[PDB]
């Protein structure tokens, strides 16, 4: 069985080629889904990358709306029907006669239906199989690759509205829009693919100006941290291709080693993006110049850019799409994420684990220096680094522990590991001035240090 | 897709701009979620705004029911006969074609109905009733007036409308919610779909007021403003940050509430206006408290400068909470604000709904440029431990911690500033002490160790 | 009640001997459950086999379609009229008669139906599909032909079938699932009844490949294999044994992947094969780090000794995971496998699903005389207390614990051979160092106490 390309970035590599040619693929799911967005994209797509002739049928839906929805993507169907490319038909083996008659008139390849369920109202479950699976046979007959919408009530219950669609049509993808904690997530999943393989189990996906957006070397060069004591900790600094971590409790100095290190970028002329998501511009700029850091300079030089929204306004899978499109604009050679945990809370771990998978996979693809922050949610950071799953994907762990002493509550930096790297593994006091980290020694007679709480030894 | 602003207080964020110009925007929720007076208001907002025409079909309540029920908005019917900007039509071809010529009539633009599932009684299906639904906002289509359609729902997290066909029918889905949770119920909007163009997804704490609807979706100056203690304001380098976000956690009875009367004493002092949102004790035992420490608060209120707002945190919602907050703001529109406490709003809450609510109280405290100083009693003895389990504390821009401390077989209590945001700060835990005139800031405990637990050891 | 041997990997341990002869089995499942490929493989393992003249009998697709369907498992069609060993009937007592009449044609023996619930169309009453589905079955049973009926169901844990009365007319009932837990769909197939016979209950899992369903339901040597270090060999008593499961568990950062790295290399040193699974880093990193301790790990696989198959642990399931290894295992036949890690494998997954992935892949690695090195990193810094809280620690032979220990305020690790099954091994936890050329275990620390801690005291 030949599969049929959508050009659908990621479907291509979830169905393992594409949807199987001759043969009619059902794609259900509730309201504002994306149905009928896939079966544009499906037809677009078609005859704008192998133009090979293709008809979309519409019931409850003027021509002219579906050609002015699609043009919310950038997309002229209006100039693909004044070619002679696309044909839409307003809208019972009268539709299956003119559906042939058109598809012939143009010599077919794809045909999209919108929808096949609100055709079916005057029709009685046993009903909609006799004329469904009719229609079904009657386009396998003419061997055109059909991509047929069907209507769902429930997220989690039954695959078309009378649960006899599914068990007629070849291939089943099913669309979804979740809501979890007051957030709406979109997932799409190919039931079954009969006669070939396919992808088993939901993908995360988004809808974006682009359309539909599903998301299914290791060289010794080293990189400056911006810290001269931090590099010789890291024996030479980070590498350039790898992942960084600096996780510690509230006020350690993770926003502080983040600015250093996208400082360091724009110090050598490389451009790098900082993804804030705790604090706004306005005190990020203050609190880096108290420092000793220009923002607004590099800012101005093209090479530093700020991208702050609140973790909690748009969902996860929307989050990365916005790091992936900002990475691919400004193409920064290091980026920075304050932080993860912000992007966490109030979201599954199943669906955070896919998150950091998928930005640490993207950030290693395109050869950028990506350092992550991580507020540890326990006072001993060390047993923090444990309970995350975060920790064993990260190629770098740079754990900020506070440490009382003498009745002060000082602060120690210690790099935890190094992946394929010589690191010190001492951990070594350090204080915060109007310049910066000041990495001093490490505490000698002191044990118990990584409870929070040492002992004079 | 041209958007149609509403200037509905939010909805003009989530929607990117307004309703879609020419599409038929469906509204569904359970009996009482405020269907009609979004209704109303989209129609209200449209005259008195933008000169707009707009003609409100009724159905199961009468003209004179609406016009008297908005009245509690201050919305007079001066726009419907007396002026002929509104046109509400008492009460299926039969009424389109009334929709159609009342249209061109007034030049009717924006259209909205109340209810259309209440003229689906004559009828039982799904199909018939869909078949009769399309031909509706087709025939509005047609006319290119952008109209808002009334639905009702049975349960709050189950199908879209009555029928499950509504909005698979309609381009625009907008459902309100009312959902229960602990006996206590959270107005959520959310837009579910917005065919041909983009919008904010999930749902959006709103609340009703006299306004209406009140949907909730680079300065950074380096100036001081002090703490009420002079030790204190020298612990954290020259006092706190103006537009900044100060947290004074610790177990109960370790000084939250002195910190609070302060920091709100020293803003009067100044001649400077304070919200003291009080949530634990009442003004009558605030007021005598603060006297014991040398404070005459009532003074402060004498002088129009400090406003004690007092409420149980177990009665209204986050949402209802935020919204007196933000009035009680924008009314008196004082210099610096103080939350006594956050722990006591986030009892029986959802810690999604609590995320949100501090999100919103620290955005507008942030964006008016007023200082917040915001208490939160730890849940354990260790506040070490407290403020490292909190989603709060990374949000805070300065934590001050109280730590009680077991000395020489004593209840001793310690203070620290656990961290200050773009500043110096003294990272020493100094013993303190309470009397008739406010905090004595001492000296650090240099000769023990294990202090964060609060059972330390002579070194 | 004598069995049917349908040659399908599992099934024929979980049946007892397979199918009762002369008897109707019902085969339910949701779409995409993979009841026709059951059906099919009835049919074509029957045919190719004991020569079994075996009838499908279609309803919703044609035989072309069901021969093209097939042929994604490499199943021609050679044996439809080619040779009269099969007989795709295209489509009451009209069919039945049918099916009766090719039966003694062929001299038919298996039988094969789908669906059965799409010749339900035409009625809605199950009364009316009971007295139907009954009067199928008893005309079978004369003939007796043992054949698979194929049903749809709607819930993965609801009524048998889609009428729930097809369960209690048919004899031998079989459940195909793919229940979807996590956005991770897992098949189950499961035996609900098998009338006049034994089998085995509740569900077991199953996966689809190129092979068709693959469900999965006294020698012990003393031989010693080398780890790739000497002090560690020495430490277990002369090294590993051959058959055993040895475990490598601590905390992230430790040398998990570094022993990997030598046990493996160990086996290329010897001109023997070895599998390295990946789960946690891609090839590209393994391969710089690997060099870095002074190992080509390109070299080995220049040599076709060394296979690394690096894969995402959140994108499979567990089973799928499983039949990759089994698969992988088969074509190179290594010596030795190792997988890092068992830890990245649970990562959102079912403890039962788990259990049931370690048990299979240890069973498999001990029946194919195969040394496995299986890495979990610990969820606490005591790396004994992980140990203790682990279903997977009493499984395994050996546990090599690697734990970190500060000392004199510096991270320095310890490594210890926890216990070794039917062996001396050292009782002491020796520090070790990592450098360019792999470990180097020095000696334990003699002035030390409660260093399983991670954080000890000096005595
Ligand atoms: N430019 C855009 N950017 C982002 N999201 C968009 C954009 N345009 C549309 N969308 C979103 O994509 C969704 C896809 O709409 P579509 O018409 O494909 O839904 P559908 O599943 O067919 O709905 P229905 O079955 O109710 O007709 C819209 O509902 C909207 O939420
Ligand atoms: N100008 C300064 N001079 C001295 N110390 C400073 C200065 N600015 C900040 N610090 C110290 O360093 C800390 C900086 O915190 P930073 O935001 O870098 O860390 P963080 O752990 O990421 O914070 P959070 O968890 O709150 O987001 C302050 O809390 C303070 O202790
Ligand atoms: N002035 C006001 N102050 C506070 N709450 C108000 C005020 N006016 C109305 N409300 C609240 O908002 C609701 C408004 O009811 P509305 O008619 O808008 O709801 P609806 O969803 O249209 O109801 P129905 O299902 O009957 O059509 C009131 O029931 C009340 O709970
Ligand atoms: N007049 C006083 N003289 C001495 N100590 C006092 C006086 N008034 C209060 N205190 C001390 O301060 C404590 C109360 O301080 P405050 O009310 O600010 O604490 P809090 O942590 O906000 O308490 P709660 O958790 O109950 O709200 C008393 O329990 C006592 O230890
Ligand atoms: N070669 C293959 N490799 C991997 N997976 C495959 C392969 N062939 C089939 N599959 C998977 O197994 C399924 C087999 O479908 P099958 O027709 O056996 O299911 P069914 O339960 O009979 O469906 P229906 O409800 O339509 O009768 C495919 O949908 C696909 O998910
Ligand atoms: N070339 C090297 N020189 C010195 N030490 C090294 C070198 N390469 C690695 N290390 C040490 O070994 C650690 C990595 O070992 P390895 O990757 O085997 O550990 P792991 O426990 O499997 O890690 P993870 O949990 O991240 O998978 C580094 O963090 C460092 O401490
Ligand atoms: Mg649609
Ligand atoms: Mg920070
Ligand atoms: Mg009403
Ligand atoms: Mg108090
Ligand atoms: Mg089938
Ligand atoms: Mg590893």
């Amino acid at each position: 069985i030949a599969k049929m390309r959508t050009m659908i970035e990621g479907f291509d590599d979830i169905s393992h080629g594409g949807l199987p040619i001759g043969r009619s693929t059902l794609v259900s799911g509730t309201s504002g889904t994306g149905k009928t967005l896939f079966s544009i994209q499906f037809l677009y797509n078609g005859i704008i990358e192998f133009d090979e002739p293709g008809v979309f049928v519409t019931f409850e839906e003027t021509p002219q709306d579906i050609i002015k929805n699609a043009r919310s993507f950038g997309w002229d169907l209006a100039k693909l029907v004044d070619e002679g490319k696309l044909f839409i038909l307003d809208a019972l083996s009268a539709l299956i006669e003119r559906i042939n008659y058109a598809i012939q008139k143009y010599r077919a390849r794809r045909v999209s239906i919108d929808s096949v369920t609100s055709v079916f109202q005057q029709y009685a479950s046993s009903v909609v199989r006799r004329e469904l699976f009719r229609l079904v046979a009657r386009l396998k007959q003419i061997g055109a690759t059909t991509v047929m919408t069907t209507e769902r009530i429930e997220e989690y219950g039954p695959i078309a509205r009378y649960g006899v669609e599914e068990f007629v049509s070849d291939n089943v993808v099913i669309l979804r829009n979740v809501l979890e904690g007051e957030r709406r997530r979109r997932t799409l999943e190919i039931l079954k693919l009969r006669g070939t393989s396919h992808m088993k189990g939901e993908y995360p996906f988004t809808i974006t100006d682009h359309g539909i957006n599903i998301f299914p070397r290791s060289s010794n060069v080293r990189v400056s941290s911006g810290v001269v004591r931090l590099d010789e900790m890291c024996g030479g600094g980070f590498f350039k291709d790898s992942i960084i971590l600096a996780t510690g409790a509230t006020g350690t100095g993770k926003t502080l080693l983040v600015s250093r290190f996208v400082e360091n970028a724009c110090a050598n002329k490389e451009r790098a993006i900082l993804f804030a998501y705790e604090e706004s511009r306005a005190q990020l700029l203050r609190n880096a110049y108290s420092w000793g850091m220009d923002f607004e300079e590099m800012e101005r030089q093209n090479l530093l850019k700020i991208v702050c929204a609140y973790p909690e306004s748009a969902g996860l899978e929307d989050h990365l799409q916005i790091i992936k499109s900002e990475i691919n604009d400004f193409k920064p050679a290091r980026i920075a994420i304050d932080s993860l945990s912000a992007l966490a809370r109030g979201v599954s771990n199943n669906a955070f684990r896919q998150f950091v998978i998928g930005v640490t996979g993207y950030a290693k693809q395109e050869e950028i220096t990506g350092l992550f922050t991580n507020t540890s949610d326990q006072f001993m950071g060390a047993h923090s680094i444990t309970d995350s799953h975060i920790s064993v994907i990260t190629d770098t762990i740079i754990l900020l522990q506070y440490v009382e002493i003498r009745g002060e509550m000082s602060r120690a930096i210690n790099v935890f590991k190094m992946r394929g790297s010589w690191h010190d593994k001492a951990i070594r006091e350090f204080m915060i001035s109007d310049k910066g980290p000041d990495i001093k020694d490490s505490f000698r007679n002191f044990e118990r240090i990584i409870s929070g709480s040492p002992t004079r030894i």
